[PDB]
């Protein structure tokens, strides 16, 4: 599976 960006980081819960 792929997709975490590069502004991901901050989106979790």
């Amino acid at each position: 599976v792929r997709r975490f960006p590069w502004w991901w980081p901050f989106l979790r819960r």
